């Protein structure tokens, strides 16, 4: 949770000082914007099915449940890059920068001089530009106000849905389980137990078979106090076979035995 | 990692003080903007490929799988001249100094005088210089947007392309691999904690060795407490013969026993 | 490699306070730039041939082997003065000072009055001082860029030479050598250990012998703590005699013994 | 080491406090100059040479080795003197200020009026003085940059021959001697090391002496704890006689005795 | 020694507010000039002699050795007023308020109207006051220009002088002496060692006889903890006669026993 | 000693807060001078004789030996006095308050009107003071600088003098004296250490009859710890009559007794 | 002493503060110049004469000797009022103040117009005040000056006075004295102490006596940890009847008994 705060204020401060710079030019407008506003949506959006632990099992699998694994690990990803593009969406200037060539010329209330000519929609796509002569500064703030509106607007009906989705998925994940409630967390806190566990014994043994290995080559290792009390505590003689391994990793739908549950694929290895 | 974030800031830190200085003239331009970002780049896929122990274990074997071997070494190495290329695009100012010259000087809408003359794609190349007549200020500064857009466009496109690399690559390597996904997690942690013993432990040994050859000369040497007690603890006759040190060096493909796994060249020399 | 930092630092300060002063006449400019930018890297070369141990080993040993030797000096030597070079090239302001008085007055473009006369080659080699007539300050800041530009690339192509140079020495080290990979670290570390340990310990040694001496003249000698555990462990009777100490000196290469290894004159000496 | 940077600080600071101040007339010019240049060199030299052992032991001595010794005093005495004549050469204002009234007036590019008259060379003389006729100034910094050029490549050619004389002494001291290359500093260990004893020992034997000297008069003498300990350790009667001090004195080339050697004149009285 | 540099502080400091004030008018400049730069000289002298144990010794005597007598107490008295006159002749403003009338009006290059008159040596004289009518100043300016010069001048030869002759006493001593170069040391410690004891105590002992006299009177002395301790350890009968206190007041030539080195009057009279 | 510098910086305050007030006319200029520069002469010298010992010594005596019991008295007294005159007349300004009026008004050379009348005495006397008419500012800045070069004149030939005279009277006590050198500083030492303890005891003593006195009334005293301790080691009856206290009071010359010498009158009457 | 010197702080803070307003009118200002210069004077001398014991012996003893009494007494007194009196006198503008109208009109030489009419005294007298009418501004500074001279010439001679009759007054009260000199001194430290101890007894007696009357009254007195010692310690009946305590009250003579000396009247009652 406070990484996600840290990755906000990461992206607070990237796009305070990655300048997004507005070219004026008919063409360039829409496709520069498109650009510099989802593509880092796709490098965090890469990211965050990277950092997670799930699709790795999903892709060692593959060697109605495949619908929640999937949903489980589009939203863990897809927390981030939501976040920047409705931050990028509430400042405004990028939306504008992008539709300003489409403004209609005909259609809206100023001054004289409604607009000038047909070759003028280029002067007009430089609006996000200073560009400002006297006949046109004024009826230019319309453009600028009019199209800020719809950025924010998409930007807060963004948000809402986001809610709603949050919502739903939640209210519908509930609805449609085998466990109960309860059993769900107690579920979640047994597996970052686990995993937690099995990461630290998997560290220290391995120090400990290295240790043994290196002894068989000089005729003495060196160690602190720590790994000294630690080689003094703990044996090993050598890792389990490849099978065993193999038996551990992958996915794991809740599966009961005769009568008492299995909470994960090495609960279901250690009791046969 | 952090070693990554170090190198980072001293990177801008030099981009800041190197002081790129765009000469304006015809010829040199890009040759100029080639060479100041391209050379630093390879700077640093060379210090990177120096400071990788793969590469040696590589040549090494000199005296499928190099596939994979030449894909890490070239990642862990060229991991850091993509970044300093994209610092660099993103920044503009190098990508606009070269190709300046090229800017076609027909078609670019404008007040008038379009463009003088043949003679004068030279005060055209000047335009990354201040050279700011009257006529053409206005006019110029269309071409620093036009083509700071194409810099940073092309940089956001680099910065995707790599993204997806990346998780290609990693997509990729655990697809095609005889191990597990957890096992090779718990290779990796007793790969590093080997490195970290051997290399402690060597140490050690030359230095009681060295002492021992030290006593023999003037009839006492002369020690800390920690050597004090380092020769008090360890003793040492004199290091393994020279094929014992060949038979440990190399690169080592995933080799199993009757049915125990092999986790490394020592590992399978100190069973044997 | 610290001291190479500290050594770096220093340089840049003995810049900012050595007060380049480039004279403007025609045939003491690039004399001038020589000798001011090339007498220091003498002086750096000349220190690091000075402090290194190995140099001494060499010219002991005068009263394919040489070319490795040669090598591993002149590179430690050599650090230091291309660090100056490069870092005085980069910085422009000595190339120009040097080069001025061969810009061709006939080849670059400018305003009219190309140039005006054939003794004006004086005045041409005054550009790098202030000399700005109206007719010539825009005409000389060309001058000035185009020569920064050749200064800073031969700078950027030095580096990279030099980054060339450093990797091929690497990679053709280890893949014309007996030894392994591994092995040849091992023998750093036991190298540096008896360096150390073989210092200390003749330092104590003498100051015993020292002892000895000045208590055989007054009755007692006068001693702090330190010195009296000293005097108390360590006996001394008197040095072992020259041909020994002749034994020690000069340069090794690998030399094994029947089985076992030899990694230094010392240790070659302990054995027989 | 570190009094060679503290005198060299006192230096900088001595130039900055003592105010050179150059007089502007036709002979006084390079009088001054060579007397405040040159007189706190004599001083430094004169310095060096009597802080330092090696002399008095030489003029003891009175009452090819000699090369090396008169090279070893005056290298450890003309350090200094050196080092403000470089410091003070590449300042510059100082030749100039000398060499002013040769400058030759006809040969030097400028503006008309190339130089007025016979009588002239004393208002050229005045040049190192503000001295500044509208007719003149200009004409006049010509004089003084080609002037600190001269200057500034002496100190520059200074620099790199007292670093050339420095390496060749060097590599001329080892390979003409006897002794080997560790010996030597092994040598140079225990002279320092008998320095200090001897001092102290001569101090506290003396400070004894002195206390039995003066109980003798009034019947008890006052001491502090640290006197009460030495005087309750250190008996003494009354220091050797003359011949004995005469035979420590003076100075010693490397004698070896039958086998072992001996290291310094009080080593070989002690085995006699 | 660092007394020295105490009292060249406070003379530096003390020519800061003492306020030199330089009358200009004929005949009283170098006379006032004199007097201000060579009383406090005097008075330095005068400290020097008076603080200087070696002269009462002398005086007491009077009841080839004067020579080196009288080179010890003069040398170690004017160490300080020649600190002082070359500090005074360094800064100027002493020598050319004291040799400004004596200026030749005729031989000085300058502009029109080399020098008015003959009552004008008066307006001369007043050069060194602020005295700058318009037909002067300038002219005025060399004159203190060239004075200063001869200042300064003398000031440096003053300073190399003195080197000089510290050198050659100092080579002159040893040349000429009895001793061998380390007894004269141990001979300077041994002095300086009984000095402090002697005083020490004497001051101890005349205090425990002034406790006795005050104890004989009222029936008990009051004291501290330390003097309690003192009473306590030292009894106290009356000091030896006056002919015992004269054997040993005097100066001392180094004069042997049979054999054996007396190192002064007390330690010749300690013996007989 | 320190004394003598704490009241020299309050006579420099004291100079700096008194204000010297110089009255411009005819007669009482000089009367004003002497009496504020010689009144506090006159204070500080009684000062010191009253605040000496010896002389109350002197005047219970009258109830060549007075030459130097004079001398003492009178140097340890006009220590003082010659410090805040000199202070006074290096300053200046007080002097030349005083001997305005005296300055011949005929012979002065400056411009033109060498002095208006005989009543301009007068306007002459005015001088110190502001008083600066524009026929005379500048004539009358002559005779300012005139006489503060008398006034520094003579301040610095009395400092001169008061060198000469302290040298003098030590160089002639020591020769004439029937002690050693030696022997003299012992003498003080124990006068100092005896004047102390007398003080001390003396004090001790009457605290401990008073004491007594009061418990005979009340019944019982009341005392600190310090005092009960007082009380408790202390015994004591009453004082030694009045013909011992006068034994003890006088001045005392130096005396022997056979043999034995006796270094006060305390002394002299503890024996008998 | 450190209380006449906060006085003296006290006095220069309340001059400061007191702010001197000098009327000017015919009449008045010597009045109150006289006034607020003298009427503290008195009151200091009565706060004198009030916080001094003697005088209270002295009006005790009504119920050649009375001579040096009341010098005693009237000196202790008078020390303050002349220290106001000096520093009143020293900063002038008070004496001004006073004898400005009998400032002669006729007799002060100063510009034209020398003294308008007999009205005029009364603006004369206004000269303390601003007063500066453009005919007299100038002629009244004269009279300011010339009055502050006689102020400060009178203040002077008040001080030197004051030290002559202190020592006066020292050099006969020994002259004149049965005692001898440090007999006195051994009295005021006998006097000293016993007028503390009885001081703190008759305090703790006087606590005693109260606390066993109230006791008597309610059954239990209340006391804190110091007075319980107390009243533990020291019993008490009742005081001494009145004629004890009359008898040693009053004014001593230094009496002696049959040889022993008296020196109070304490001490006569404590023999008897």
């Amino acid at each position: 949770n406070g990484l996600v705060a840290l990755g906000t204020v990461g992206s607070q401060e990237l796009f305070s000082v990655v300048a997004f710079h507005c070219p004026c030019s008919p063409a360039r407008n829409y496709l520069y914007g498109l650009a510099a506003i989802g593509v880092p949506a796709l490098v965090l959006f890469i990211i965050g099915i990277i950092l997670n632990n799930h699709t790795w099992n999903l892709v060692a699998e593959c060697q109605a449940p495949t619908f929640l694994l999937l949903s489980s690990i589009l939203g863990r990803a897809a927390v981030a890059p939501v976040t920047w593009s409705v931050i990028s969406l509430l400042r405004g200037e990028a939306y504008v920068c992008a539709l300003s060539e489409f403004v209609d010329p005909s259609s809206l209330t100023a001054r004289e001089e409604h607009f000038p000519s047909a070759h003028a929609t280029e002067i007009l796509a430089r609006f996000p530009c200073k560009e400002n002569p006297d006949n046109l500064s004024d009826f230019r703030e319309e453009v600028s106000r009019r199209l800020r509106y719809e950025s924010q607007l998409f930007g807060w009906l963004l948000i809402g849905v986001v809610a709603i989705l949050v919502f739903l998925t939640k209210c519908l994940k509930h609805y449609c389980s085998p466990l109960s409630y309860r059993q769900e967390a107690y579920w979640a806190q047994y597996r970052a137990n686990e995993d937690q566990l099995f990461q630290r014994t998997a560290e220290v043994h391995s120090r400990v078979l290295a240790a043994n290995n290196v002894r068989r080559f000089f005729g003495f290792v060196a160690l602190n106090k720590d790994d000294e009390e630690l080689i003094a505590n703990f044996p090993v003689e050598g890792t389990q076979p490849r099978p065993q391994w193999n038996a551990i990793t992958g996915v794991y739908l809740y599966r009961e035995n005769q009568g008492l549950p299995l909470y994960s694929r090495l609960h279901k290895w250690a009791q046969g």
